[PDB]
């Protein structure tokens, strides 16, 4: 396809039900990848501080293994996840991530779709305190919301590109979205996204959120089929 689709796991094993669909990467939102798929680009994360400690030898194993871009904290907006102030983001980022810029695409922390001060104020705040001193080739973005409220989907994902680009950063990855309600809602959603964000030269690489969410009991369900073919 655009070679710009990925594959958000948990469970290793569930990769094996979009075999010969058009995914070039997968993430697993930790710095290790669990196991092997072939064929496709793990690309390691830094998800919070919790991984300072193995970071280095992490960010190794994965360079070692012919990974070409690591992703940083996992919503540090939002505070049951990497929960960070942008100040002490932009700190981490500039020490463990900046690091293996000659290495490997460096990707932003990832922030949700929240309103300011979550989302992309957190983003500009931390892009602020970066002090043009993070080594950043792209932006991590993610949203989450009901099934209709698409327009919103590609307003944020436009507006995450042009606070990326005013900072001098040239693309940005979609590492999370989901169009929620039943199977039906999803499905039409992917219809409308998935071509849209293939043609948007902003979008770099995407995955919806996610794997083990879209197989069931070892199956593909109908939202899996339509992410694996549209
Ligand atoms: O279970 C997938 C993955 O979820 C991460 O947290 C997500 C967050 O990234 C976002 O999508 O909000 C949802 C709703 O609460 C959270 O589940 C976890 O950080 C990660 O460790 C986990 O593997």
């Amino acid at each position: 396809g655009s070679g710009k689709r990925g594959l958000a796991y948990n469970n290793i094993n569930l990769l094996t039900a979009f075999e010969g669909g058009p995914f070039s990467w997968s993430y697993n939102w930790e710095p290790r990848p669990g196991g092997y798929t072939a064929g496709i680009e793990y690309v390691p994360m830094l998800w919070g501080p919790r991984g300072y400690g193995s970071w280095n030898a992490d960010a190794e194993a994965g360079i070692a293994a012919g990974s070409k871009n690591l992703l940083a904290f996992n919503e540090p907006d939002i505070a049951s996840q990497a929960n960070m102030s942008p100040e002490a983001a932009a700190a981490a980022y500039q020490k463990y991530m900046n690091p293996y810029a000659a290495r490997a695409r460096l990707g932003s922390p990832a922030v949700s779709n929240g309103a300011p001060p979550k989302g992309l104020g957190w983003m500009q705040g931390f892009l602020d305190v970066c002090a043009g001193n993070c080594k950043i080739d792209f932006l991590a973005v993610h949203w989450h919301g009901p099934s209709g409220n698409v327009d919103d989907f590609k307003r944020y994902v436009s507006e995450a590109i042009a606070l990326g680009q005013k900072y001098g950063i040239g693309t940005v990855w979609v590492t999370e979205f989901e169009g929620q309600g039943d199977e039906e809602a999803q499905v039409n959603f992917l219809k409308e996204v998935l071509p849209w964000l293939d043609s948007n030269a902003g979008v770099e690489r995407y995955a919806s959120f996610f794997v083990d969410n879209l197989v069931k009991g070892g199956a593909l369900t109908s939202v899996g089929k339509a992410y694996k073919t549209i």
